[PDB]
C-alpha cells in the first residue's frame, strides 16, 4: 500500500548541572544534555523520522520530549499514517546504555500506541573520535515506516 | 510490492566566493558550498539515496566528478537523470525525506521552495517530499560553520 | 503486508599496523581499522533493527570474523520470521579509493544474506577533507535494510 519512509538526526551537548534524560529514562550521569527543553536526543530524533516520513516537516517547524513525541504521533494520525515501526541508534562514549534500553524502548512504544516488537533502540560509542568521542554530546539517529 | 529503501549522506566545505545552492535554490550568503558540480549537498544526498534504493551504485559512479563535464554542474539536472536511469530500471519513486545540517545561514525560510524543486524534478508531489532543516547545536566542524551536510532517505518500489 | 525499516551505524579509527578489510575486502592501504569491519558491522545493526531484535552488541558480546556475524544476525532475522528485502549503504573515508572494491563488497554481502545482487548497494564517499574522517582517522559506515515478517 501507500507506505513512507522517514529519517531523524539529533545531536546535544553534554554539560554539568542537567539530569541525562535519553528515551524518556533518567540515567545516573555527572551531566546532562543541553536544550530548551529536556533535551532528549533520541526522542528528538525518533520525533523528526515520523514527521519526515508523513512529509510534515519537523520538530521546528511544528514546536517534556515524551508530550511532544505524543503529539507528533497525533499529528502523523491527522494526516492519515500509521506507524508500522521505529528503529534508532544512541552514540555516547559514556554512560553505559545498555541496562537501560530496554526501559526507553518500552516509553516509545507506549507514547507511539505500538507493540513492542515495532520499536527498536540500539547503542554505539563513537571510538572515541570527535566530539562524541571526547564526551561533548549525545547524538541519536532514527528511521520510521509509516502508512496511508 | 517490491519495495526498496536508500539512504544518502552528503558534506561539503563553506568557502567565500561560491554560490550558495541548497536543494536547487540560491540563498543569499556570503559563502557556498565548494565542489566539482554546483555542490548542492542536499541533491547529492538525495541523488545517491535513489541510486542506492535501486542498487544503481552511488552518484560517482554515474557522474564523475573528475569527468570535466560536471564542471559547475546544476545538480538538479544530475537529480533529474538519476530518477530518469531509476525509472529506466523499472521503479517508480514513493517518498523522499532528507535533513541539512548547517550553522547558518537559517534555512527554515529556504525549505518549502527546495521541497518544489525536489518534487518537481522527481516528478512528485509536494506531499512526497519532505526536508528538515537543523542546526548541530554548536558541535563539531559543523558547528565551526566550516562544511554543510546533508542526510537522504528514499522508498521506491519495483 | 507488514514491512519493517531498519538503521545502522558504525565507525573505527583508522591508524597504521593493522589491515583495512571493509565489506569482506581487504584493502591494500597504509593503515588499517582498530577484523574491525566497519561495513558489516553497520548491516548487521541495521538488520538487527529492522526486526526490532536489539543490536551487534546485545547479540553477540566481546566477553568469529564479521561475515560470520553477518550470516548468524541473518538466521536469527529469518527466525524471528522476517525475509530481508534489500540493503543500502554508504562507506565514509577519506583515503584510499573504494570504487574498485565495490563489486566485491556487494557479492560478499548478498552471499552472507542469501540476496540476489540487485538487493545490495554500497555507496563510497569522502568527508571532504572535514573532521577526523577526513583527516583519514577513522572510517564510518551507514547502513539501511528494509525486511517483511
Ligand atoms: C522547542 C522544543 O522543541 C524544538 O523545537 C527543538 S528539539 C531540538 N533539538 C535540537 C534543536 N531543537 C529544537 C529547536
Ligand atoms: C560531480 C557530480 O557528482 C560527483 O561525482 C560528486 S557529487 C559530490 N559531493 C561530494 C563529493 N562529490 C562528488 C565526487
Ligand atoms: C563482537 C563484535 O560485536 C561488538 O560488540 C562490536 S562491533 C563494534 N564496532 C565498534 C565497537 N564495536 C563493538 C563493541
Ligand atoms: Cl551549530
Ligand atoms: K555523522
Ligand atoms: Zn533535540
Ligand atoms: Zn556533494
Ligand atoms: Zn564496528
Amino acid at each position: 500500500m501507500d507506505f513512507r519512509i522517514g529519517q531523524g538526526y539529533d545531536v546535544h551537548q553534554l554539560v554539568p548541572g542537567r539530569p541525562l534524560i535519553i528515551g524518556g529514562v533518567t540515567i545516573p550521569y555527572e551531566r546532562g544534555l543541553l536544550g530548551h527543553s529536556d533535551a532528549d536526543v533520541l526522542l528528538h530524533a525518533i520525533t523528526d523520522a515520523l514527521f519526515g516520513a508523513a512529509a510534515l516537516g519537523d520538530i521546528g517547524r511544528h514546536f517534556d520530549s515524551r508530550a511532544l513525541l505524543r503529539e507528533c504521533a497525533s499529528r502523523v494520525a491527522q494526516a492519515g499514517f500509521a506507524i508500522r515501526n521505529v528503529d534508532s541508534t544512541i552514540i555516547a562514549q559514556a554512560p553505559k546504555l545498555a541496562p537501560h534500553i530496554d526501559a526507553m524502548r518500552a516509553n516509545i512504544a507506549a507514547d507511539l500506541d505500538l507493540p513492542l516488537d515495532r520499536v527498536n533502540v540500539k547503542a554505539k560509542t563513537n571510538e572515541k573520535l570527535g566530539y562524541l568521542g571526547r564526551g561533548e554530546g549525545i547524538e541519536a539517529q532514527a528511521a520510521a515506516l509509516v502508512v496511508r
